[PDB]
């Protein structure tokens, strides 16, 4: 199409105008004080929010160049969610930071390049300044005080998600099955989580969540490329004359079938969503079987001579609840025995003894791992289903957090972390001069978000800003109750996860942005 | 229609405006420092790049006559790729300054003809010093280390590709089957690599790259003009039945069929891709021959009486992987067995026997040197699927430079080399003024590149290319280190050819640009 | 009246725009290749000129807030020539360039003011480092080579100015008495030197010089501030019948008559022109007494009772001819005679000797200095009387810029001390931040008017100031023959007085107009 084409301090300034506008309404939503947002729903009232998450979702603009800003800090802030499940707010207030401050400097004529790589050096010794900051999260009396905080000040979704790890291990699977009464009950169940996730967004029946979630599903497992609807025809209306819906774990699935389930999922005519098998190569059949170990079901392969047109009922694989995230896939609670499976592990011990690589032994502890570890029943009991619904999404968060933190270790939260290796970093210094003046747009940056959310109590930033670097250690400010003091003790606590990865990835906007030169889009 | 039409400088500086959008844009990819551009894709959130091949693509302007400019010079450099592997970008910015200083000389009243005449000869008086400064890439150590330079400075790429053109030979085909794990394995399989590309470019599956690949696809060998589906139905549909793709290889396939499997494309309906055979005349029949014994089916010809009707899956050629680039189409693994193959290269040694012009045995030995020498597969190992897909981009990178590198010699990179050739012919003049005026805004020009990368540095432009033009020999501005000294020993090269083939094709579009005097468009 | 007022950045960029305006249009007459300017005379044929001074004059802007800029700009660049005989253009320039690359850092959020203290203090030093790169300019040698260099290499200008100052001493004043033949004379002749310029521009009969000259005319003494007509009346009326002009040398002249006698230079009437007395207090009536000694006539003091109503011409002094600059006024050949004259400075020998501080005598040994010294009859002898004014303009010149070159020595010219002085300066720091960008900025611009000279030439302006920078002493270029090298033997040079005068005004725009937060003017 005819394009429109701007350079230079044109696009740089259409770019910031995006980012400001994005970056002004996700940074209202930040704060314990963290101020409402009104999305307007066509269908009828608007809905009020405070979580920068669903007002990012919400924000496109009209002119071109403006939307492509937005858009870019959106979809990094978003990554920011998907490594993190958390930050995407202090991402892209971090992003309006050092983009703003780089764009300024970039204006007065020094070398964007240099500022890129001022920018990448800051943040890169930050990084290791919060991993020497990080306080590890080790055990189930951390676990559990994660697990409370996370989840607004609860003991009981701690002490669940503290037993959960308990039992599968730091390292283990856990999602959520629901719950069936007044107790909060808690069982592994034979599952398999691997890191595939859906084809298209248009797959997704819970969009509060951002997940596909199937409740008694079949799973068909193909090892081909996909591409042709004539194959899929007795295991899709076999699936229809059945009714549970359907999922689909193939080696691909492009083009024709896939859009064409888009279709089915559009008029909503058969319930079938799709995701890729995991790993690629013969590492990926043989998981391919091990997937068929676990839901009864075959792998369906050229190698054996079947097709789909010769697949059955029998042959399709069937599980209780599958969840699919952008990237990652878990099945919970599929049909196979503990013979089949529990030989099948017998049998991949039997392929750890007859190895030759480390690694390839590796691979294999890996997936005695995903087969031996187990997905979770939390079965979270309420006195009604809205306690349930709500504890269930909050039992969601400090899952997330708790997971993160036990990752990667737990800092002090509310943006004490932040200006805190700020404060850590004030000799840093590049090679030449526009190096040196990245590292301080990078550390104003890490000022920026405690300044905001400061700001968002009334109360006055650089005043609070400055006695927070004033103070050493975890000493920072409790917004919600106004008071100065160490985080920890006070309860604010953020993964290092998500601090550092929020920092990572409003350094990449902000390098891949300040060293834009040219914008392409097509005309209004 | 209605036409609108333009002539002299009206049209030059149109043209000039036109250029001048794609240069900027794709010159400001140009860099080992090369900055970034915004591409808006509509679906969601913009692509970052810093490639001119993906930019130069995204360029089409509103204006008429500024979007010919544009295509024009879009059109030759993706020659420049298409006879080069790299130097789109390269080309562009030569396109922009021969046309630029160009278009402001025929504007001080100069003949074009004589400026046309001295870009020419200054032009190819540069190829001539470009051939006299090129340093041969002869042996498994320089074929090795323009593989690891070329591939962004991994020792492995390059012994994959030293050892795959140890195999094959210099002259022979190498293209990649790619990876099952984690080791890079290489062999021989017999395939068949000939200069005809796809028909049209709806049937492109893989954008990326510029090509269509089909995996395990059934070949169909026509001896006829293909214009009437009615025919071809038994085919295309004994194909829907089949399920694997279908490659067409006739003698042409033109309008009816042609455009049809174009919408079958399109809706993706049956993945069908069509080639035209090899040659012209009795040597295109014994060339369909030859793809008719490897491939295991039978030539259908008119000699034999047979139709495609008549065809069954017996009568259809098949293969595992075939690639099919703008202008070359590679068949990789046919079904055909040694014995048939085997006894047709002693056929083809029997009619090097019996032949008597010394040109028709040059034809008969390529055309054993094609029967027998066999493509690649380079199993990209890789721990992950990501390192695969991206350290298979980079080996099919070292892949084509290492291919032009020993096709016609290396020189240094970087600019260095036209700015060399540049120094070289300060004492070059033509017959009248003109010619000399024209001579010299070609080898400002070749200045322009080097001017541009130390631009993109932040660097003084002018400064580092009078001081390379101060050195002799290799000695050049490594960009990326911001240090001088000899380019072949600090590490940066570029082939001869696409140096040479970019300077070459940015002289076509120079004097068919200058030199015109009408443009001839529809209105707006 | 009513205001328009602006604040900020608004204010910035509209002082920016005219300081771009005065400084391009000056900055294009700046060189030994230096371009013309067309200046309009509403007369009939317009000017052509390569002088900033005469270009300077005429620059005055439409709107009111760029007006202000040029205005700046322009008055202290005149206070450039007014201390120093040439380099307003060179402070132009240098103030551009500040000016410039300051508001550039101010618009990056930096803090004015220790950019101020950065400029001001590389300024500082660079003095210091031209003071000590200096040559001194002592002997009748060095006193006839920069008399040669700077009246256009003609020798015999040399050695005039070295006779006369061989004669009077370096100390002493030389100004001109014109040609009355071929032969070039020179003699003392009688006269005193003091520091008052004229009260008012209206006065200027010869503008092209700025000054006021009045040959054979009167001087009337008045120890007392003049603003009432009615006592000068038999003054200015017995003027009017001797038919000489009358220079007045009063206390003060305020209001009435002051702009009385401008009504009277306005319609021409009676030639009369007023300053002021040299010094304040009683040594100011000991110096209209020795102005009184020289010129015939008599001081009219209150003490005495007389009044300007018994003046008679008697009373009045008498002169040759007197010379009246923006600050100074030198009386030439008064009537009075030795006895008289020498008698007096035998008193003021007297006074020596009964003075008891040393300060008083070193006011006393001044004065017998004006008093003893003398002033220069130079007939610039010509063949025609072109000649005679045009050679006369060049010993104005080379009097100018062998004067100051006597007062504080001699450098290497062309805009290469500037650029030396900033090359030796690379290591100078501030105390923060913003003082080093103000430090960086100022040594940029001390680079800039070399980068102008050259741009002038049409050579790269960069490559040229980088070769520049790369010598060591006086290495430069020479720019009117297009080669390097010592600027001293190859006779190009500026005295120190016009580089150090005008990088400090420039530096005092620099400082007091990025240090600009508010503009007031009136409405367009």
């Amino acid at each position: 199409a005819a394009k429109d084409v701007k350079f230079g301090n044109d696009a740089g300034v259409k770019m910031l105008r995006g980012v400001n506008v994005l970056a002004d309404a996700v940074k209202v939503t930040l704060g314990p004080k963290g101020r409402n947002v009104v999305l307007d729903k066509s269908f009828g009232a608007p809905t009020i929010t405070k979580d920068g998450v669903s007002v990012a979702r919400e924000i496109e603009l009209e002119d071109k160049f403006e939307n492509m800003g937005a858009q870019m800090v959106k979809e990094v802030a978003s990554k920011a969610n998907d490594a993190a499940g958390d930050g995407t707010t202090t991402a892209t207030v971090l992003a309006q930071a050092i983009i703003t401050e780089g764009l300024k400097a970039v204006a007065a004529g020094m070398n964007p390049m240099d500022l890129k790589r001022g920018i990448d050096k800051a943040v890169t010794v930050a990084v290791e300044e919060l991993k020497a900051l990080s306080v590890p999260c080790s055990d189930s009396k951390a676990i559990a005080q994660v697990g409370t905080i996370s989840a607004n000040s609860d003991e009981t979704v701690g002490k669940l998600i503290a037993e959960a790890m308990d039992k599968v291990g730091k390292e283990g699977v856990i999602t959520v099955e629901d719950g069936t009464g007044l107790q909060d009950e808690l069982d592994v169940v034979e599952g398999m989580q691997f890191d595939r996730g859906y084809l298209s967004p248009y797959f997704i029946n819970k969009p509060e969540t951002g997940a596909v979630e199937l409740e008694s599903p079949f799973i068909l497992l193909a090892d081909k490329k996909i591409s042709n609807i004539r194959e899929m025809l007795p295991v899709l209306e076999a699936v229809a004359k059945a009714g549970k819906p359907l999922l689909i774990i193939a080696e691909d699935v492009e083009g024709e079938a896939l859009a064409t389930l888009v279709v089915n999922t559009m008029r909503g005519i058969v319930k079938v969503a799709a995701v890729k098998a995991p790993g690629f190569g013969d590492r990926r059949k043989a998981m391919l079987q091990d997937i068929a170990t676990l839901t009864g079901g075959t792998v369906i392969s050229e190698e054996i001579g079947m097709e789909l047109e010769k697949a059955t009922l029998e042959d399709l694989g069937q599980a209780k609840r599958v969840v699919i995230n952008k990237d990652t896939t878990t099945i919970i609670d599929g049909v196979g025995e503990e013979a089949a499976i529990q030989g099948r592990v017998a049998q991949i011990r039997q392929q750890i003894e007859e190895a030759t690589s480390d690694y390839d032994r590796e691979k294999l502890q890996e997936r005695v791992a995903k087969l031996a570890g187990g997905v979770a029943v939390i079965k979270v009991g309420a006195a009604t289903e809205v306690e349930m619904k709500e504890k269930k999404a909050r039992v969601e968060d400090a899952l997330h957090a708790t997971r993160a933190a036990v990752e990667e270790g737990v800092v002090a939260g509310g943006g004490v972390a932040l200006i805190r290796v700020a404060s850590k970093l004030a000799d840093l210094r590049g090679q030449n001069e526009d190096q040196n003046v990245g590292i301080k747009v990078a550390l104003r940056a890490m000022e920026a978000p405690l300044r905001q959310i400061v700001l968002n109590c009334g109360e006055e930033p650089s005043v609070v800003a400055n006695t927070v670097k004033g103070g050493d250690g975890n000493y920072g400010y409790n917004a919600a109750t106004e008071e100065y003091g160490n985080m920890i003790d006070m309860g604010i606590l953020d993964p290092t996860k998500v601090t550092r990865s929020a920092l990572q990835y409003a350094a990449s906007v902000a390098g891949l942005m300040i060293t834009t030169e040219c914008m392409v889009t097509d005309l209004p």
